[PDB]
């Protein structure tokens, strides 16, 4: 069976672990799905074919309200296609920051759901390993919506990217035993423990100025409840967190046993709002998302440089008599050529080409100046990535000051794991009045200089 025979791409939902996720539609039934597309070239397999197939077959038969539903699996020469249920409520933390109040009852209800899904998967000998807030989606945009955990089982079969754009936020949540190589299902309880700690204080239990500092803290495994925010918190919640963040996994509480914990039992059946926590979470989330957006912007810019020159070279070769004129069918064949080395098949490329032509007001039916088409086709993704970066900038700038401070930049570039000396150097080239702050344009300029421009 061939993936594109059955499904058509509607739009890109976003980038997740191991690949891009595309909102697709069944060509016959009209069923909408979220399809994780894994590039074989970019992502190595840890397991063999037989093991992956069998795992997938198991996953298709599994069903739990807090676990992403998997429907289908396809494989071609270059890609794996993982077809799951699409959820519309977004990421948990993005919903949480929008609330005016948040309590231990809300936290407990969230964690019960996570523990329930984890418990179910563990019974079936499937481990997540890379559990973190962005793997917790909300089923719908309804305020009470169920949490759906994504990416269970994948890290067993695929090697994680070593690129920082893919690694953002991973360090806070990873279990110490995962770092050292001997791990089991208990690693998921640790990660859930870290998440709970963040839910109740707004701060990561294991924090640091960069990835390695964070990992160093995790590996030591020591944390405290000495922040001001922890005075508002019950003893039972801290007791649960202690049991989940127990270093030796055999001594660590299981997911199932955690569901029976006093805290869970008590708070999921009066409590104040954790206002300090909500504020800290807002700041945490904004920082994480800006760092991510920063790396993606730089990556998209590099990709644009690559693709612009490749596309130009493809069309030059095609342009036999060298007058710079190509027809739409040729533009499609060359765009396909670029894709050959989102655009899952020929019809997707036809549409994209048509969208570019309709932007540049070039007639679809005559011969076209390809150099102009190239510019617009690329420029489009350029304008686009810039818009998502800007939005993340505005979001982070909660006071609408229009600026980010040098201290804030340190925090952002730290999470993005950009070398301290390097960004300071680029900051010095842009900030030339010792202002100690940058507006959006300036920030963008820094990122361009941080990706060889
Ligand atoms: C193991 O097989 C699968 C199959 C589909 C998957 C889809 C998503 C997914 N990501 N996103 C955006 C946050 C980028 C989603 N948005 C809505 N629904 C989704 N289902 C996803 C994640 C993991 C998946 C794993």
């Amino acid at each position: 069976a061939i993936f594109s025979d059955r499904y058509k791409g509607q739009r890109v939902l976003g980038k997740g672990s191991f690949g891009e996720v595309i909102l697709c539609k069944d060509k016959i039934t009209g069923q909408e799905c979220a399809v994780k597309v894994i590039s074989k070239r970019q992502v190595k397999q840890k397991t063999d074919k037989e093991s992956l197939l069998r795992e997938v077959q198991l996953l298709k038969q599994l069903d739990h309200p807090n676990i992403m539903k998997l429907y289908e699996f396809f494989e071609d020469k270059g890609y794996f296609y993982l077809v799951g249920e699409v959820y519309t409520g977004g990421e948990l933390f993005d919903e949480i920051i929008s609330r005016k109040r948040f309590s231990e009852v809300d936290a407990a209800r969230i964690i019960r759901q996570v523990l329930s899904g984890i418990t179910y998967m563990h019974k079936n000998k499937i481990v997540h390993r890379d559990l973190k807030p962005e793997n917790l989606l909300l089923e719908s945009k309804s305020k009470d919506a169920n949490i759906r955990i994504i990416d269970f089982g994948l890290s067993t079969h695929f090697e994680a990217s070593k690129k920082m754009k893919d690694k953002i936020g991973t360090a806070y949540y990873i279990a110490p035993e995962v770092l050292h190589g001997t791990y089991d299902e208990k690693c998921d309880v640790w990660s859930t423990g870290v998440i709970l700690y963040i839910l109740l204080s707004g701060c990561p239990p294991f924090n640091g100025a960069n990835e390695y500092d964070i990992l160093k803290k995790v590996e030591k495994g020591k944390y405290t409840f000495e922040l001001p925010q922890w005075k508002k918190v019950s003893e039972s919640a801290k007791d649960l967190i202690r049991k989940m963040l127990t270093y030796v996994p055999s001594m660590r509480i299981s997911a199932r046993d955690a569901l029976d914990h006093e805290w869970i039992q008590t708070y999921t059946k009066d409590v104040p709002s954790l206002d300090n926590a909500i504020l800290n979470i807002r700041q945490f989330q904004g920082t994480q998302k800006l760092a991510q957006a920063a790396l993606l912007y730089m990556g998209s810019k590099l990709t644009s440089q690559d693709e612009t020159k490749e596309l130009t070279a493809i069309f030059h070769k095609m342009d036999k008599n060298g007058d710079g004129q190509l027809d739409r069918a040729e533009l499609i064949e060359g765009y396909k050529e670029l894709m050959r080395m989102s655009m899952l098949d020929a019809s997707a490329v036809e549409h994209e080409v048509d969208q570019v032509l309709d932007a540049v007001d070039f007639d679809k039916n005559g011969y076209i100046e390809y150099s102009e088409f190239v510019t617009v086709a690329m420029d489009r993704k350029t304008l686009l990535s810039r818009e998502r970066l800007e939005r993340a900038f505005r979001m982070f700038d909660s006071d609408n000051s229009g600026k980010i401070s040098s201290t804030e930049l340190a925090t952002i570039f730290g999470v993005s794991d950009v070398d301290s000396e390097t960004w300071k150097s680029v900051l010095s080239e842009v900030d030339k009045n010792n202002d100690g702050e940058v507006d959006f344009d300036e920030f963008q300029q820094m990122l361009l200089k941080l990706c060889g421009n």
